[PDB]
């Protein structure tokens, strides 16, 4: 297929769907997708907004699927 | 040999292989091959479709072999 | 979204706020971003600037959230 | 030296030679390379033909050396 | 910021300023700057020059802060 | 500086000088350096060749320095 990881990046903005992103380290960041670009992806939670490295990110996983 | 990710991703894909993702932090998800592009896998299970990012998979075993 | 990671990096850097970057080997780092450029964000704390390379960031933790 | 990966992989590919793949994440796989892309070599067992990402690939241990 | 690493590095080289480099492994080496170049640093301590890849240096922290 | 990787490998290689390749895993191979190319390091011990990517090569320690 083909660009399918930003339709999934903006659905889960659009729809402010509440992910689990796992990270190379073993870190596990909650939160929801506020924005993305190239090679970050900014994750907000009730405290901050973090901009986390997508190279460090292995899987996002959503609270429920999203529609592309 | 040149150009064999993709007809091993669709082959997974289209004949819906069980598979096993072995990241580089050492999680192993278990799903089915739903979709990918450039650089992410998406993978369904019973719960969720996730986005799994290539850069982050050290192996996909299938439950049986594909044809490419 | 496109062109969101300097603007982050720059109003961090600008608005002179505490971050924790947290590495890919687990070591967390705490100071002001100094500079970056395509590759690095120069890092300082009381003692020193260090060289932080991008591709070892997994996520820039602000004390506060920041306007890009 | 210059275009060597692939001679390495095709003589270990047309041998039959069994090797040795250990992973980042620390996993040793055990097979032949069945084929190779730029991205992915594909390394049989007895059970399966698994897809194993380069970038994953620390060092490829042969049972025994090869002819380029 | 713009091209702010390669000031960084031949800083440290040319003022002889000992560093010590966190590797992605958890390495920690020290030494000083010896060179470097796209690529790779060579690093100087009592016993040898040894050659450390930059895709594996997470940061290098200086004795001393540096003028770029 | 420029152009100073492809010299300490060669220098290696013609001068047969014993290595400790340090990897991202925390594998320590010894050996020499047979050849290498763009992506590569072939490394000879007693035993084998084995192929070394150098995106899992952390640090190259020689036995003793080399004149690039």
């Amino acid at each position: 297929g083909q660009m399918l990881q930003d339709p999934f990046l903006n659905a889960l903005r659009k729809e402010h769907v509440p992910v689990s992103i796992y990270l190379v380290n073993g870190i596990k960041l909650q939160g929801q997708v506020e924005s993305f670009d190239q090679y970050v992806v900014l994750l907000r939670n009730t405290s901050v907004t973090q901009m986390v490295y997508k190279h460090a990110i292995s899987t996002i996983v959503p609270a429920r699927s999203v529609n592309l």
